[PDB]
């Protein structure tokens, strides 16, 4: 609990990086050991400038075998196949997994060996025999025996809380979620082929309101079993860099009003879901630890006739939030065994 | 050939004057704003969201020459004060956002002064609010003040009144999300109308912002008085907007059913695409509200129905183009 | 009327394309592109920066119909394979990159192929790098393969070519004050290219970046060669650029001689202006370069001069619109 | 410790807020603008380009708490009529835009006033133009009046500084590319200053406009009066400039004495690095100028040489930081 898990990061991408930077800040974690193929000055100078996170918070020097980050000194390997990375000669017992290639259960578990590791995280969602955990929303499923797991995406761990919160207190029969979110890497600088085929991704990204599919709402009864099959979304991507918000119309059980709405989401409350009265803007929540906060100013229940939708709203740095709801799983899952 | 003056040559102000060049029948003969006519000229010729102009502008000792035919303007602050009968003037758009009730309005209707007036905004619940193609029937010609909505209004008007006549609505909730204006501040800093949220930088934030047009829907479709309301997400673009709605209907239906249903009420104000477009798109169309059938959903659980419907337009020309039809309109039965 | 034939349909071929629709005389009859047809229809269709497509397409078996007329889109991976002649192309505008060199290139000349070729890219020692209206006369005619220059080139030379002309340049430096292109991240991460500032955020930084434009002058200048450098600033609008000269010249100047040479030298390539516009007003221009008298400097300093001299340039459609010119002269020569 | 009033709350005057928070023997008891307690403090908490507020602030009647100590705040249009001396203010920051100059910043000072004024801004040619770590020796603390001169003057100067004191410099001409600023329209409009560039959309555009810094540089090093003159570009991202220079000088030299020399002159007001940053990187940083050493180039052309040097700054923090800092060795001496 003050025992610092010592961690492995296997992918030194965005959100390796940020992971990475989250966990100076959240010690009972430790990085002692970063694998990606890249030259590790490039690395190097990514993790030191961050042009929506900021200046790193310290100091990073490329040394032979690794970088000194703050004076300590952290191992950079650049193995390409997770069976060939000696993750014990380093004390990492549970490994990120963030490259986005090795997401089944059967590749994640080859970072499992007698010089590798006992535990793996990865980054997207795993299927179904991978369990899938939104930090003090449903990490109670682990009982530590499970070898590989999966974080969920930036915008499950917004929703999730928010929507937990809806079930609890309320009944959820349906909904209906859109996020109005930062553009992503997935999207192209300006209008060209998309490889992937998809039209809408294909075009300016920084330039242009670009509606997008997401399986986050039809995917959170993996998460909410209550939940499953009564959610559905979108979104729209959008010109700032970082930083989302999540507008979910339901239909409750339950009569409500605006006050008993906002009252039960601050009751809610934790390290995971954060709660606000301030008027606050996008820019407002870049590098926040919260995993969801909710505002209440843009709470709404519209009751016509007997029948009334409830709208309610939670913004998430899309970066930040995600990454340190990961961490936080990741420390809980090493310490069961 | 009716003579049109403008109070207010922003953003719809000189897209109303682009428009009414292509527009037989009528023409605009004075300008007033708080400017210089060489400020004021050089705005129309240079567009950073609708391009350059089409044709000739110079500059004249006070008003300026579009394609050789000369245009006044002034800088007279004070409706009340504007001589608009001097250049034939008998309808003024009213479009500066500071005289947008029937009272403040109306101060334009005086002797040496204009007839009839048309607010680019909503005027309060007593003057009568016009969507083109949706309800521009109930004007008579005897009216002294009309509003031409807001353009968050000539989006949902459509769209909402097809789900109304195909479907009939219980309620409905709308998100616009929605390019920055003008009346947000470029950098953080003081907003002289206390919003502390049109305080922050437009162009920096995804910024949550209040808008009537869904509460007020009542005034364009009677049907749906208190049935609908709504908010915004202001965002990064100069400009084009798009209206989702979510809404629970009296009748069970299908994707497929909505989005037909949508193109079947489709004309010169309301499109209909099954292209999957992006907000530069539309920026400059001349439809009031284009509807997307790529973004229309239909959630079905235990069976109850929630229905999205999603239009696009361009908070800019989109609204001008509206406004300048029912302005074409309203001086043919004056 | 020149029957012309596009090898790569990306930024570049889809624009030279757009521009050709409106510059007659020159036809496009047969487009090459490895991407599926209906990704190129929508990108064509839809513009960001260039607006919407004047006119209508449809994906048709074997090629497009644009605005009626049918245009073959083959997918041959090879050059020596396009059977050109069958749609009766003259000449190819090689804009793939892959094909580059001249025997690259050359592989396009076969029976069943076309008679010339235009690379976009830079030229390789034996490859006649030409701006139009500055140096298309060093063509006889009797080449096979030739390069267009690239953007910024053609922004410069008429500028650079008027200053030696009159007045002759001893040095100079170049800063172009650019739009971010599709070489550079969306957002920070590991780049191609190696470059760690094109792989941070193009729409979010002032982005310092290598040039050769300045430095490669001498191939389409040879009295300017080895005396311009330069660097660029990438800044957040997705099209639009602009280029700063700071030189010391043979002559003595004043300020209005600069700007009266420089309306002299006007043409269908270099404009002139003396609006104080922006970027946005230089978008889809038909100029490769637009000279701003406004922001012409001459500073005297003791017996001592530098004068600086700054041109727009739309480094997609300006660069586009000096490259269909030279396609459609070089055709014309046999 | 000195107790300073703050006249205008916006950019520079939040972040000089800031700053003073942790300047032992400086402290804000009074800030005058033109708006309530709630919009100040929440603009003080929430800032778009530099981050949450490190403490906690709290609105109460006619002020606001800052980390439970109390700040009065006023909306007092006069400086004439704003009695400073009730809340103990000796020395203020005149940080509002419309009081730049020696006459309007000394109405400030009378009895019920304040003693001393530190205008946030070049303030004209008879007050002290000081740059922290430049020439802040010029201050004896008798004067009433001082200007810290513009963000891109502290920028410039201890790069220009450093290239008079080891080579000498002939002339020179300066770019900025420069981030929007507050005086630039939203959305294009009519600008109430009558720039017809800084009217258009700042977000949208490369805006050129024009800059007295380097033509004022004699006010800061005299031995530069009237060698040096410039001119911006203003760009799409919303804090962060970069200043170039081109200058021809006395000496002959490479690339690493000029580097090696701006190493020489580093200290906490002049940065010096050799990373390839970009403009978010230098957002929120305590150096007033950070010279780049990647971005240096000597041109030798025919014995002949021009010199680019080029030193990044945040507009917001660097100016800031410089100004505290004149700010608390003004207060010292006082
Ligand atoms: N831009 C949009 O998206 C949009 C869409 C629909 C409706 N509207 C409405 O249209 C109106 C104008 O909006 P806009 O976006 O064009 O704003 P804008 O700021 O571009 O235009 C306002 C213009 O009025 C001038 N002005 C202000 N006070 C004046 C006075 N007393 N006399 C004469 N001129 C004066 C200003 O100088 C400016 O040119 C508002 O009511 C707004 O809500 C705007
Ligand atoms: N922002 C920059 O990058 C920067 C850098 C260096 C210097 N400056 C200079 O600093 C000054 C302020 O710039 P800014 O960007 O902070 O502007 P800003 O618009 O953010 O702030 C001006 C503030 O002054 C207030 N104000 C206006 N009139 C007033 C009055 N009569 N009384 C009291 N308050 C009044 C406004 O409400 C606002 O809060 C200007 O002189 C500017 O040139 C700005
Ligand atoms: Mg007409
Ligand atoms: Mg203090």
């Amino acid at each position: 609990s003050h025992m610092v898990v010592k961690v492995g990061i296997n992918g030194f991408g965005r959100i390796g990086r940020l992971a990475f930077r989250r966990i100076q800040n959240v010690e009972g974690v430790e990085v002692t050991r970063i694998n990606d193929l890249t030259d590790p000055n490039m690395l190097a100078h990514l993790l030191k400038y961050d042009t929506t996170q900021g200046r790193f918070d310290g100091t990073v020097e490329v040394k032979e075998g690794g970088f000194e980050v703050n004076g300590q000194f952290v191992k950079v390997s650049a193995e390409r196949e997770p069976a060939n990375i000696d993750w014990a000669t380093d004390g990492v017992e549970i490994v990120l997994e963030a490259t986005g290639f090795f997401a089944s259960k059967e590749k994640a578990e080859q970072h499992i060996h007698e010089n590798g590791a006992k535990k793996v995280v990865i980054t997207a969602p795993g299927g179904n025999d991978v369990k899938t955990v939104v930090f003090n929303t449903n990490h109670d499923i682990l009982d530590g025996t499970e070898t590989v797991i999966s974080g969920a995406s930036c915008t499950t761990n917004c929703l999730a809380p928010m929507a937990k919160a809806l079930q609890d207190n309320f009944g959820v029969k349906q909904g209906l979620m859109t996020t109005i979110h930062a553009y992503t890497g997935d999207q192209m600088i300006l209008d060209g082929p998309h490889r992937g085929g998809d039209l809408r991704r294909a075009r300016a990204g920084a330039a242009n309101i670009v509606p997008n599919s997401t399986g986050a709402a039809k995917a959170i009864g993996l998460v909410i079993p209550e939940l499953n099959g009564k959610l559905d979304g979108a979104a729209q991507r959008v010109p700032v860099p970082t930083g989302s918000v999540t507008e979910l119309v339901a239909t409750l059980e339950k009569d409500v009003t605006v006050e008993e709405v906002n009252a039960a989401m601050k009751a809610a409350a934790n390290d995971s879901y954060g709660y606000t009265e301030d008027p606050i803007v996008s820019s407002d929540i870049v590098g926040i630890s919260y995993g969801s906060l909710f505002d209440a100013t843009q709470t709404k229940v519209q009751t016509v006739d007997g029948n009334q939708l409830v709208k309610v709203v939670s913004w998430y740095d899309n970066e930040m939030s995600y990454t340190s709801q990961l961490v936080r799983t990741l420390e809980y899952f090493a310490k069961i065994a």
